[PDB]
């Protein structure tokens, strides 16, 4: 509360540190149905179903121009693209099956680095 704070937490590094882990995820081999926006006129349904596009490209683009507060806000866009992917591909397709895979990836990285 006011004038009372809990201990200050190093965030000096997370800048870098989602960034490592921004290039970990651009370069897994799984990465592809990720590393672009989907292209809303060519992919019918996903404009009006999938309310908050959001791909690897985008997210490196945010990272690098100062538009995530925290380091909380860099991982909600991570899981918005598995989300996202979850909404519109089946589980059995290798979409769906690349985005559980990446999701994964993620999730452990993050737990390693920051947990």
């Amino acid at each position: 509360s006011m004038s009372v704070k809990k201990p200050k937490r190093d965030d000096s590094k997370d800048l870098a540190l989602c960034s490592m882990i921004l290039t970990e995820m651009e370069t897994h081999e799984d990465a592809w149905p990720f590393l672009l926006p989907v292209n809303l006129k060519l992919v019918p349904g996903y404009k009006k179903v999938i309310k908050k596009p959001m791909d690897f490209s985008t997210i490196r683009e945010k990272l690098s121009s100062g538009q995530y507060p925290n380091l909380e806000t860099f991982a909600l866009d991570v899981r918005l693209v598995f989300d996202n992917c979850e909404t519109f591909n089946e589980d059995d397709s290798d979409i769906g099956r690349a985005g559980h895979n990446m999701r994964k990836y993620f999730e452990k990285k993050w737990t390693d680095t920051f947990k």
